[PDB]
């Protein structure tokens, strides 16, 4: 029987997710990798439990997250059950629909019938009467981006999502999104964008847009795949100069290049939770390791944006 | 144990539904007759089955269809639970209230009453949680249009049905019906009119209205109720003349008689879909058949104009 | 096992109620006596019975009716479940909240905690999922009329009726509860007020008013409890020269005084259908017999309001 | 087997909570205390009969009532289904979330997140399907109060609390709180402030907001947490003083020094209610004798309040 | 969120429940006593934790446990689905009925009406689909013992019992009642009597029975409701036997324990306890549970007075 | 979406399981390694799959097959519902419990609370109303056999089992179960126990038992635990074997699997499997299933070392 580390709450740092009652926690754990029907159920296990006795209280899934498609939400929807029911309260769980699921013109995109049917089947893979938050994965350039903001509206009245967000929406529509939920009377929670040291699109204008307008974001592939960690050190022969440049930095900082990846993403304080892939164990400490040393200078800043412009 | 022929997304088009994100075959299959106790189960299920196995996701139903009236619905609910229950989020299934389906004041026309006590009286028969499409079936003249949209409204949002529609509704009452919807924050997503080579009243303004709005539609009796077909080759003389010249014009083209009807149909991209009727496989073959040649130039519709106008 | 005659459809007037899609039986019953634990169920079974087979398809309850409060309720539930429920969706049923129910604070009145709960306890009484017809049954001077409109929405929007009305609300307040309900989109179907030759405070101003509001009227007491019928044939003095006056015109119409009395309530096609009550089968067949003649001249008329005004 | 006092409604005065048509009983008990696993239960089954058979029908409680949080809501729960059952529908009961229940970020505060999930806690803990009120149990300055109020809002819509109110709000946001549940359109129906002899802050400026907006109030530790009984007679010495001029008052009244000061909290009519707590009978039978003498005139307030800023 | 002490299982004994496949702790728990609602819920809480965290894995009770009747069984109830459920498999609860329990002539006693009521009322309050071992909890001197007996079968064959027993019954009627369910096919688990230093009937024939019909036996009032303790003519036999104990390196209560298990002959002992550190006393009994002839011999001196 | 392979019923051999109406494939697959959460679902289902589409229809689970415990129970549960609902009533499924499941005394052995609580669980993890077969999974030689054999025959009477059966038990053991299994109204269907090339036991007395009896037989580590296949003084004894095998034409894994069943006197080998080639390479033991004296006097050679 699995208890639940007593410090957990000693361990981690939450965050306010935008203008919102949410506070997610500065490390949170998605479910797009190892946790398919190709991985071990024990590591995937150990996994989760690993990163809630360290206070990650944010598991985020999609529908399709496996392989194959469907599975990730039902080893998580097993190990729930098994492990983690007296602590449903304590978590932050999300799922998505927006991406291809099942075959045929209702199983991808942005229909009120794909969002309704396939949050309705995640609720029964993960065995929830409702997640805390329910995205739209990515845009639909064909179908109205009202029908696709009603539906998310109706899952939030209807019960079945406590709060709605929006990844891989570029500004331009992010905007418009936001402004149809906030008419319908159902706010956009979070917007969930790809950002790290080695993709700075957010930069450009989304991460001021969401500051406007009191939405919160958390961050995917922030270690850019893991090329932001140990793995090329012990790509490009122009990344990998990069790379070692950037660790020797982290190493001043006393910390791992995946540790000062991680923190790097946060210190702006205009990113509310970084969303880290695990396969162990110990990745998971290291990124909430990254936690002792959060704070960039305007001179480290200034170092970091030379090695990334450097091409010698 | 029916298994759903792996190849039939390749096998059908799939077209959008006005502005909304539902894609609709370009062959439905309509219910209206050969799913009643008059005819046999054995055969019902071989249409079902050869229809979703060409691609064909859309069945369209009403209460009253059989004979007797409600046996459509409880021949579908049975064939649906044997046979096709893994798939039924891959399927659009609709039904309607408007007609007679039972006796006295409360089971006929556009009350709150009808609507709400039919579609739950038709959940039950097919053994549904919700249907795709509600449809009210044809127009109430002596009930307030507000009641029965906000009947259509209202069951939308408790979730019987994803979407709604209207059926019969001539273009200036379609508007109105349409403007009500809209204002109630439901949307009407498709209108279903009688439409054929021999039936083109929809042409006199109900397709602009509906492209206007935003609206799809879903065209039935698309043969002339078997006129446009093999049956007067192997009505009136004057009628004859024209089947035989449209026939021949069909053959030129590489296809039946039915097959042209059917693509001529969807020839400006201003119709979403044509909903068929069957009583052999084979004609679902032959429908599905028709997309081998869907196009039509300017001559051939003048020549197809011709033939209609022509009087010796 | 009853079986509903099947000629029921062609024995009853059917009349719009105001501006909406229902119509109600120009004859409705009414459980406010002989239907409690103080009479016998063999009679109220008979009575329902009676009257279906004539096509009364509305029976009208309230929590209150008895005695003691409830038993109503309860013995109609037992009847509907034995006899009527394969034709429930060919009836109107309706229930009522705002008498004197149970003791204390909450057992009366008009707040949304009485309308609410109450009307949980008389669907359990009754078996039933919803109620066609909730009512507040008088005004509450000192709640807030928006309060118990809002209750009487709320009870629409979630399923636990399909359509509101008032009881026994004078004009001026009868008008701003209706102006409210149509704000908060569930209009007002109807009123039921007391209405007969002896008791015509409605024609001061109500009717006029929900003849342009568009909404419908049920008059209850429409044979002043008793009086107009032959029971002071074989009161005051000018009463009974009054009722003799008009039984003799009743004979000379062909007509029993109670028929004529009812039939003089819809004279003016004004008011939708009149709400009786019954101890014995044989008043239910008078009632309905009355619409063998509906019709009153202006002379009539003019001789009725000469007998009503009469002194000597 | 308990059975409430057939004189109940005789022994206890309602009053009209603000605009609204809810009438509390003038003393509300609370379960703030003696209601945890720390105290008998036989005690505690004890103080609910006691009360509710001299007319107390509000009992009010919280999230983290006991100790530890949850056994309050538990015990009354057992006691409710034992003994009260039959008289639910006459009986007020309030939850509320907003100070500390569980650990984490989710455990405390405004958001969305804990107030939905801590009612549907309160919910199994107690065996409701919904509470009369559901209170926002104290300010969260760091989350929007719209989100708050919107997760009250969306509470009443789904039949989870028929009412709503708040807790400890100052004036100024009490209105705002107020006011964005007016624009949402569930009224709020109550505060719940801190009001007796010795802390009177809710008289500068919050008691005359809620008459302006119809809202009603119930006072908590309203005896100044024991001070203002027996406890000092048979804190500071300037305090004592006061405590003894106030029980020879109350004595010259026919009151024990509690009684007077219940009854002073209602003396204006602009306080709804006094929520007392208990750990014996005998104190909610004083309690309720207070109402034998209710009235002050203005040579007694003067007397009052010249005590209360005595210094010698 | 309470989690079972990992070494619960590394020093109670368990002993087997005479010939049948149940082992109980040689110390289990009774709720006869500050289980109700006139104790708090903290203490009781308190109580069945320190028990199973020390290997305790039997909790008995009754139906008319508390005070008042009922409420002992409400209690576990509620402490069990807090707390206990993910280890219910890894418990024997008991629960009886034959004491009076409800008002009029189907409350009390030894009818099949009663026992069937009773046991759907227990399985409510406790929230369980099954008891371990569901008792009659003293005999009835005018119902027929088939009826009884057979009431017992019933319940099992039914699956609201896994096991049944039988308390209070003297040795001549307890024969019959073995014999009984053997014949019907749901054999006697366990037999129920009071046995303590100062009640020694049990030894004038019910534990050979016992033993000789392969029935377990779980004595009752070990401590002699609290006489073997430090809470004291024969208090000149508890400071004799104190003495005696001093002697072993033993609380008095304890060698009072060690003494009813002397032998194989007795399965089990069911204390009470207001207190965990009465449950950790007995539980300290395991320590020395040996006798010599001596201080046998010395402990029956002192018992007939010499 | 799988669907059974349309042919699978075309080559399997299916062998009355002693006298009743149970026809168990001639193999059969154990889940007791490579159903657990050490070992991706992945493959677990591609073996289940490939098994049913060989005609194998019979699967073997026991409560504590994994690791962990329950596991191989849980993921087979999922694949059951996710891929083979539709043809349950075409399954012969079987569980067991008798070894250690959960921890404390209760949670292993004999007794009626652990078999009956043991099924429970595994019917909950499977998400099943019964299994087709229930097994005690070894003897427990402390608890009264008269109980564990009541245990099998109330979970049958009360629909949680179609049929019961034992497995490790010796030969004299084993009468003794069938005879009261027999005289309790719910006879042993099947026994279990190890028997291969290299395990020869049940030859000394068990075999002609279970045949005098009408109780059929499966045997487990039929590939003696992989030593009897190309994974290898016991190796020259595989060498000389494999030899044979080679001029049968047969793998020497398909040839030990054929010489199990070589008599009637074996219904069904149990195999293990960790990729789908092993269960088709079984299979292929049907092709040549018969042995000359000469091919048997020759394989006791090499086996007694001459
Ligand atoms: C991190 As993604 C490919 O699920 O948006
Ligand atoms: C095709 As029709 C008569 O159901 O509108
Ligand atoms: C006819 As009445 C007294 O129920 O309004
Ligand atoms: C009386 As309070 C501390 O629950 O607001
Ligand atoms: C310990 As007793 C009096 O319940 O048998
Ligand atoms: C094959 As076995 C050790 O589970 O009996
Ligand atoms: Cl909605
Ligand atoms: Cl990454
Ligand atoms: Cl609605
Ligand atoms: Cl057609
Ligand atoms: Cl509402
Ligand atoms: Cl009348
Ligand atoms: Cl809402
Ligand atoms: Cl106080
Ligand atoms: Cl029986
Ligand atoms: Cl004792
Ligand atoms: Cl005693
Ligand atoms: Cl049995
Ligand atoms: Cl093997
Ligand atoms: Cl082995
Ligand atoms: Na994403
Ligand atoms: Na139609
Ligand atoms: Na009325
Ligand atoms: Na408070
Ligand atoms: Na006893
Ligand atoms: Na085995
Ligand atoms: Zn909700
Ligand atoms: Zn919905
Ligand atoms: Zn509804
Ligand atoms: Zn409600
Ligand atoms: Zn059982
Ligand atoms: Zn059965």
């Amino acid at each position: 029987i699995y208890q639940p580390d007593e410090n957990r709450y000693h361990t981690m740092e939450y965050r306010r997710c935008g203008r919102s009652g949410v506070k997610l926690p500065a490390i949170s754990l998605g479910l797009w990798h190892n946790f398919g029907d190709t991985t071990r159920v024990e590591n995937s296990r150990a996994l989760l439990q690993r990163a809630f006795d360290l206070g990650i209280t944010h598991f985020d899934l999609a529908n399709n997250y496996g392989p194959p498609p469907g599975s990730a939400e039902c080893n998580f929807g097993r190990i729930l059950q098994e492990d983690f029911l007296p602590w449903r309260d304590e978590l932050i769980i999300s799922t998505k629909a927006g991406y291809t699921m099942w075959d045929g013109p209702y199983g991808d995109w942005g229909s009120r019938k794909y969002l309704i049917a396939s949050l309705d089947q995640s609720l029964k893979r993960m065995g929830l009467e409702y997640v805390d938050i329910f995205y739209h994965h990515r845009p639909d350039p064909e179908t109205p981006l009202k029908e696709t903001m009603k539906a998310l509206d109706h899952l939030v009245r209807h019960g079945k999502a406590l709060y709605v967000g929006i990844s891989n929406y570029p500004a331009d529509l992010a905007r418009q999104a936001i402004d149809i939920l906030e008419d319908l009377g159902t706010p956009c929670l979070i917007h969930q964008p790809k950002y790290s040291l080695f993709e700075r699109w957010v930069e450009d204008g989304l991460l001021a847009l969401l500051q406007e307008k009191g939405v919160g974001s958390i961050a995917f592939s922030p270690l850019a795949g893991g090329q932001l960690t140990d793995r090329y050190l012990n790509i490009t022969a122009d990344k990998l100069e990069k790379v070692r440049r950037l660790n020797e930095l982290a190493a001043r900082r006393g910390q791992k290049l995946s540790q000062m990846a991680l923190a790097w993403v946060l210190r702006n304080d205009n990113v509310t939770s970084v969303l880290i892939g695990a396969s162990k164990p110990s990745q998971i400490e290291d990124a909430v390791g990254m936690l002792a040393n959060r704070r960039f200078s305007a001179a480290e800043c200034a170092e970091i944006d030379a090695i990334l412009e450097g091409r010698f």
